[PDB]
């Protein structure tokens, strides 16, 4: 599926609009994972971090994760728990698929988990960059 010639294919971390000015993380997904139908020709269907829910968005208009500076919004990471948790999870899924780690002690709250996160995605996502991130 997603041979429609657009960017972004199945595992892929984006970021989505789909209402409004903000920007969330999300992760591309077969339709099958939606138990709706396949994807209308130009679009993809994302899984967004945090709520898990699905969205069917056009590929021309979803972004890389790895573009990440420009998407991310600290005002409305500042605002919402939710949107704090949604970048956690994507952030964790971006580390994990690097094979990056950060030193944590016991204790450790979800804002002192993200700072070193943040921090990375940022910075590039040193040493991998973007390539790390990939499926």
């Amino acid at each position: 599926e997603y041979q429609d010639g657009k960017e972004f294919g199945i595992g892929d971390l984006v970021w989505g609009k789909i209402k409004g000015f903000s920007w969330w993380p999300a992760m591309v997904v077969s339709w099958k994972a939606t138990s709706k139908r396949q994807a209308m020709s130009g679009m993809r269907w994302v899984q967004w971090f945090g709520d898990g829910k699905f969205s069917e968005v056009s590929a021309d208009k979803l972004v890389a994760l790895g573009l990440f500076s420009q998407h991310f919004n600290l005002a409305t990471f500042n605002k919402l728990v939710s949107y704090r948790k949604a970048m956690y999870h994507a952030l964790e899924k971006a580390r994990v698929r690097a094979g990056k780690t950060f030193p944590s002690s016991p204790g450790d709250s979800l804002e002192d988990q993200l700072k070193p996160m943040l921090e990375w995605a940022h910075g590039g996502f040193k040493p991998t960059g973007i390539e790390g991130l990939k499926p």
